[PDB]
């Protein structure tokens, strides 16, 4: 962390009346928070309703979780809108609990989308089959969103396919479910000290020294590329997170290329996984690299 989210300002232009929201089904829930599908009336200039996503806390939440939701709102307001990120539509900070209104993404999280599309995947129609072209586009859009986050001095800390949403026209949006994810029952989060952490996506310096940087997010992006080109497989298959796992990461063990990864995409993964953070590429360098790969395709 380079910037203190609590000190970031919230623009009151985002303020929306909560009585103009109609809550539907829960899209995701954790121990202290949830994301609900909702209908927002008067969000559009004309008298028309629109589907939105609303993040809110559960009655189970404490002062820490209340501050974390406000900190998330300040970060979203500070960042402003970007094509490759879930965008803020509004918020409710008066007359009740904090509500954060973000855009609805019709295809949901990228991880479940890849798992659902896995069997009909075509490397190279009405069928809407997942292709290598879509995977390259997804890699490019996420690198672009990450380059923008880096440019605003923001560290994601939990970049993974599960924190990517898919919307209209195979458009990816970096998100953070955070408290609206049941990390206690998610096998992708491991007990490490007093926390439940996504260890298989974390850079060694994050694991062993609690250091989160622009470079540690780059490491996670490399893990994300592995998930993407394996069509939603869990990283380090058959390897539990134990003493042997930590020893192997420290001693230089790295995953082999996934079945559908082009050699140039696996080259990015290897550089993302450099033990030296200074030897890893920046998100901007990754964007330029993928750009070249797409044009040459
Ligand atoms: C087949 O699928 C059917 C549709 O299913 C869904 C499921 C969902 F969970 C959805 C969803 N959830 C959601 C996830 C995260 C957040 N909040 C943030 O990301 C806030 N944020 C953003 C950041 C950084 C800038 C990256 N940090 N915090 C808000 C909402 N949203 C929209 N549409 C969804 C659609
Ligand atoms: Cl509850
Ligand atoms: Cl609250």
């Amino acid at each position: 962390s380079y910037i203190d989210p609590t000190q970031l300002p919230y623009d009151h232009k985002w303020e929306f009346p909560r009585n103009r929201l109609s809550f539907g089904k829960t899209l995701g829930a954790g121990a202290f928070g949830k994301v609900v599908e909702a209908t927002a009336q008067g969000l559009i200039k004309s008298d028309a309703a629109m589907t939105v996503a609303v993040k809110m806390l559960k009655p189970s939440a404490h002062s820490t979780e209340r501050e974390a939701l406000m900190s998330e709102l300040k970060v979203l307001s500070y960042l402003g809108n970007h094509e490759n990120i879930v965008n803020l539509l509004g918020a409710c900070t008066h007359g009740g609990p904090t509500l954060v209104i973000t855009e609805y993404c019709c295809y949901g999280d990228l991880l479940n989308f890849l798992r659902r599309k896995r069997d009909e995947f075509v490397p190279y129609l009405y069928k809407d089959f997942l292709t290598l072209e879509h995977l390259l586009s997804f890699s490019y859009q996420v690198a672009k969103g990450m380059a923008f986050l880096a440019s605003k001095n923001c560290i994601h800390r939990d970049l993974a396919a599960r924190n990517i949403l898919l919307t209209h026209g195979n458009i990816t949006k970096i998100c953070d479910f955070g408290l609206a994810r049941d990390i206690k029952n998610d096998s992708n989060y491991v007990d490490k000290g007093n926390a439940r952490l996504p260890v298989k996506w974390m850079a060694p310096e994050s694991i062993f020294n609690s250091v989160y940087t622009f470079e540690s997010d780059v490491w996670s992006y490399g893990i994300f590329l592995w998930e993407l080109f394996s069509l939603g497989s869990s990283p380090y298959p058959g390897m539990p997170v134990d003493s042997k796992f930590y020893k192997m990461i420290k001693e230089g063990f790295r995953m082999s290329s996934p079945e559908y990864a082009p050699a140039e995409m696996y080259d990015i993964m290897k550089t993302c996984w450099d033990a030296d953070p200074d030897k890893r590429p920046t998100f901007k360098q990754i964007v330029q690299d993928i750009e070249k790969q797409i044009s040459e395709s």
